[PDB]
């Protein structure tokens, strides 16, 4: 997601924590002053961006190619030294709820946390290697040039032309998605993945046309907002999980 998704899933899973991990969330928080769930939910993208070091290492952490295997994960295949997101978010999940470690670094692992839970949800982030997400699917959307990897990290969303105070309740007045009954940090990056993928092989998500607007928007977007939904909740199971006792 661009960086307005990455807040909304943050600001969905907030509200959702039980007091014990709202509790251990603000004392990581509280050693970075001003940070909030949601101010630190883009920071990755920034990192990946600015840091020539740990933002180039990392920028593969926000995605995985399964598409060609028919979304399979398979680590040895899509993730050789776990440059993936199945296995970076794995890894950052055991990181944070390691009690062992300090504030500092348990608030980088919750800052990873916090936008990968955001990342696996967007179905782009779990398609083809062909096409690098759909980042090399050009296409016109309205009367403007874009991807289809941009036009669901934030094309569609932006659509709405809503701050997070309005995008935010519309989120939340949906019905609420069936999750898991419980969060397994090691095994639930591979089903998250796997279910992103599966929709960006859905019919008509690879249009047939070359121009879309809204049709595409009327049939997608719905799905877009209900993935930040089930990412939000996904988001607050987890934290619930590994900070909530
Ligand atoms: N699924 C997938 N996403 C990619 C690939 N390469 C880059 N991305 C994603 O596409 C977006 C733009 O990529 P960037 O231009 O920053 O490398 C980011 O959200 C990034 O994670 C790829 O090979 N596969
Ligand atoms: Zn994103
Ligand atoms: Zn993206
Ligand atoms: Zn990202």
């Amino acid at each position: 997601w661009g960086a307005q998704g990455h807040r909304l899933v943050a600001e969905v899973a907030d509200a959702r924590l039980n007091p014990t991990a709202r509790a251990e969330v603000d004392r990581l928080l509280a050693t970075e002053p001003d940070a909030t769930l949601a101010s630190i939910a883009p920071w990755a993208d920034q990192l990946r961006a600015k840091d020539p070091g740990l933002g180039r290492r990392s920028a593969g952490w926000h995605y995985v190619n399964i598409a060609e295997d028919n979304c399979h994960y398979e680590a040895p295949k899509h993730c050789r030294n776990g440059n993936c997101i199945v296995e970076a978010l794995k890894a950052q999940s055991t990181i944070l709820g390691d009690r062992s470690l300090t504030d500092g670094e348990r608030l980088q692992a919750l800052k990873f946390v916090v936008h990968l839970v955001g990342d696996i949800h967007q179905p782009m982030h779990a398609g083809y290697a062909h096409d690098k997400g759909g980042n090399d699917f050009q296409l016109q959307f309205g009367n403007r040039g874009t991807n289809l990897h941009s036009l669901w990290d934030s094309g569609m969303l932006n659509t709405r032309k809503l701050d997070d105070a309005g995008y935010l309740p519309l989120l939340q007045s949906q019905r609420a998605p069936k999750l898991a009954r419980q969060s397994n940090p090691q095994r639930d990056p591979q089903t998250w993945a796997e279910a992103s993928c599966r929709i960006s092989m859905q019919a008509g998500v690879y249009p047939a046309t070359r121009k879309i607007g809204d049709e595409y928007t009327e049939r997608y977007r719905p799905l877009a907002e209900a993935q930040l939904r089930l990412a939000g909740e996904n988001l607050a199971q987890l934290l619930n999980r590994v900070l909530g006792a």
